[PDB]
């Protein structure tokens, strides 16, 4: 399965390195996470430091604490168990959003969390870069 | 093991996604492949299709021949232009392998990525080659994207 992880990480890495548009990119990423990793009910939200710029959701109140303290929250069993993961999207020193998902497990959960956190960080950077480029267009 | 490849891939992708400029990017990437994967004397060369001149040329840390070539680079002269990975498991003339993976965007190959690896019985040279390809593909994409940004800039 650790091979499937690299494959997924690599695939999302390609999507990002070739496109500076998160609002089309994210859906592709969710698709990958859902098809390979087996996530579900994925959801992302990113707020402009001024305030809510981006929002996406998967197909088919705890997040609040991730904004406050900017640390990964997890609940191994909501009631095989269904876990709920919510990692912080943080770049520029602040937390700018949260990435969440469900993952039915039998399996190591802490690994899925470490992974979903890797995506959140990659996404955090792309968002920053997309805004930097928009800034150049604004000046001109 | 794969746990190291994941971290390394994650680290390089965390760089490519932070800036468009390749010249300040590649340096960090080479420093990772060297300290995590155990590569060395890595080199990246991207050409201009029309003039066949060098657009990008980055080399890692370490001793390079007085002439700038890597012994392996001189050997595999412009063979990368076929879009196929080249490898010489031994460069004798522990083993020292040389890997050269093609950088291809927009269909055409536009450069090469090379690295030397001190292999042994415990590590597979075939796996390292596959990994260097992933990096080559990511680098190609960023190069492509930096040009698209440079284009919309002139307009």
């Amino acid at each position: 399965d650790l091979k499937v992880e690299i494959e997924t990480l690599y695939e999302v890495s390609k999507i990002l390195s070739s496109s500076l548009n998160l609002e089309t990119t994210v859906p592709y990423i969710f698709r990958l996470l859902k098809k390979l990793m087996g996530f579900e009910r994925l959801t992302l939200t990113i707020y402009d430091p001024s305030t809510i710029v981006v929002r996406a959701t998967s197909s088919g109140g705890i997040t609040g604490k991730v904004w406050k303290h900017g640390v990964p929250i997890v609940i191994p069993d909501i009631s095989k168990k269904i876990a709920f993961i919510a990692v912080p999207i943080k770049s520029g020193g602040k937390v700018i959003g949260v990435l969440s998902a469900d993952k039915e497990i039998n399996d190591s959960l802490d690994e899925y969390t470490r992974f979903l956190s890797m995506i959140a960080t990659l996404i955090a950077n792309s968002f920053s870069l997309e805004r930097k480029v928009q800034a150049e267009r604004k000046s001109l």
